[PDB]
């Protein structure tokens, strides 16, 4: 099942078909983000998904990659991080916070992705739910369904992203 | 369950408790094995599990590292390699098959560590059983706890191994 990325032909429908998993798990925004090893900046870098564009493009201009908590945790573990209230430290992390939550994006998880080759990136997914325990208990009954996607969407984006 | 293993101090504790997680999903045998960041050799590296002693002279004395198809598997790929007759094609790798089953290892998988640092290794896990048939549903039954238990155990005992 998880094999049908691989298999995919082509970028259009593994980006198709991962969303499409991600929603049949009940997740229904994505962002799959990958850089090659040893990257500077984001010039190469691999981004597919289905978050709104005016939220991908308010997180580029006001450079959240340097604020957002969950970037400096796939740098640091292969752990998934939850997003929760104690991940937001400083207000300039609050802030970050509510403009994701303006956006739609409140509840969720991001799982860090390390290559074979070096590779670094995150999967992150949202989940549209009525509150936070009602959220946790959604992504608790998925997480070792995730934990399997991520590491197969990873091995399967490599190959189509840098080959 | 999982936070045992970061709840535990040194490498006896915590390579018991791995091994104890292992035999409750139905695998008697594992081995632990993690590299630091671009490695040359094995004179550094964290190998710990529960592999009769015999085993792990022989396969060291032989150079099986070279031959042993998971290995270079693991250099390559995040996904786990089953050990299966298709991934032994030359003479020496025949071998390598032959004296793993005179060791009593003969089903099994290997799972690829890749670390958030770069530590490079591998969780590899034997199952007792009748036939591959019924190892095959034995390891299918319980490969996603253990997708999660081996990046749980890379997360931790890469903190053990090398820090
Ligand atoms: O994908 C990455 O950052 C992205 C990028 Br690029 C654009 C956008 Br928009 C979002 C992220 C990742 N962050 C999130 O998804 C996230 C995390 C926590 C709360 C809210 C969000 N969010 O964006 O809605 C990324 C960057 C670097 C590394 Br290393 C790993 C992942
Ligand atoms: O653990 C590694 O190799 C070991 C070492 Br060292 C000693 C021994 Br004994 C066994 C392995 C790994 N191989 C296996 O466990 C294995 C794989 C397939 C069939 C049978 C076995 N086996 O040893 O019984 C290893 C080395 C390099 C990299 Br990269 C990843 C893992």
């Amino acid at each position: 099942g998880f094999l049908e990325l691989e298999r995919s032909s082509g970028k259009l429908e593994w980006s198709a078909i991962l969303q499409k998993m991600a929603s049949d798990l009940g997740f229904s925004k994505i962002l799959f983000g990958l850089l090659p090893k040893d990257s500077q900046d984001y010039e190469n870098a691999f981004i597919v998904g289905n978050y709104p564009a005016a939220w991908r493009e308010h997180y580029d201009r006001a450079g959240y990659a340097r604020v957002d908590p969950t970037v400096s945790h796939c740098t640091q573990s292969v752990l998934p991080i939850f997003w929760e209230p104690s991940i937001y430290q400083t207000r300039k992390q609050h802030e970050f916070f509510e403009e994701a939550s303006a956006a739609g994006l409140v509840y969720g998880l991001t799982m860090p992705l390390h290559g074979a080759r070096g590779e670094l990136g995150a999967l992150s997914l949202s989940v549209e739910a009525e509150n936070r325990a009602e959220a946790n208990r959604f992504m608790e009954s998925v997480l070792p369904t995730l934990w399997m996607l991520k590491d197969y969407a990873l091995q399967s984006g490599a190959g189509l992203a840098f080959e």
